[PDB]
RNA sequence: AAACUUUCAACAACGGAUCUCUUGGUUCUCGCAUCGAUGAAGAACGCAGCGAAAUGCGAUACGUAAUGUGAAUUGCAGAAUUCCGUGAAUCAUCGAAUCUUUGAACGCACAUUGCGCCCCUUGGUAUUCCAGGGGGCAUGCCUGUUUGAGCGUCAU
């Protein structure tokens, strides 16, 4: 498998990789943005915080008329939204990541995701029915989603 | 300052253009004359050790016979020197057969798997009732035969 633009010596780095998932492509971006850079351990308590309903999500990008909180003021944001979908496949390639960085001889103590990335996937379809006896589609936002940890350094 | 927005590049994605290919088409030319009541074309249904189709076939059902070549079929299983043989094969050829219900469609009828009549035979105590099996029952027209009708008409 390709990945994608990664600067890391694949030696101290451990790969993971979800395709054709069916969340969303827009709420998992911004899943995927608020842990860029990150630490695993901290990412993983933060995401588990969300799913608690602490610690929310920022929305900045796709973020037009969602409802504003208090939980983005550590961000600096006043959009933000807690995705539980988005959230547990995330979960899972990180779960998938440090087993991977584990099997590979890598300590857990100082990984930090280096590159993730979501992209949009091929749609799924379905008919929805309008007055005026017309249709119109109605089809899914699927996600690919690649993850890569790696362990820090000077 | 970040986020965001925009521009370019790399990598990855959506999408399937371009390039190359092509058991297909189209056009031209040459040759041939070969459907059907001896039941055509077409249709319905069904058939394989495992197939829904396409292709093939018809209760002898991806086929039987005959002829030729001469050792395969193959997705799997199952058979196998039968392989110096009357002989493998989703082979080729094809002159012998089968060819369900239909259909010009032919006992009558058909939105019915409807209802009959005749002959021979078998069974049930059976020229008469029931069942099975086989074979028959259309119309128009022609030739001939057989039986007839008519003070139309001849002779005795």
């Amino acid at each position: 498998a390709r990945y994608g633009a990664t600067s890391t010596n694949p030696a101290k780095s451990a790969s993971a990789r979800g395709s054709y998932l069916r969340v969303s492509f827009k709420n998992t971006r911004e899943t995927a943005q608020a842990i860029n850079g990150w630490e695993l351990t901290k990412a993983q308590k933060y995401l588990e915080q969300v799913l608690d309903h602490q610690r929310a999500i920022p929305f900045r990008r796709f973020n037009s008329s969602i409802g504003r909180t208090a939980q983005g003021k550590e961000f600096g944001v006043t959009k933000a939204r807690w995705p539980a979908k988005s959230v547990k496949f995330v979960q899972g390639l990180l779960q998938n990541a440090a087993a991977n960085a584990e099997a590979k001889g890598l300590d857990a103590t100082k990984l930090y995701v280096s590159h993730i990335q979501v992209n949009q996937a091929p749609k799924q379809r379905r008919r929805t029915y309008r007055a005026h006896g017309r249709i119109n589609k109605y089809e899914s936002s699927p996600s690919h989603i690649e993850l890569v940890v790696t362990e820090k350094e000077e």
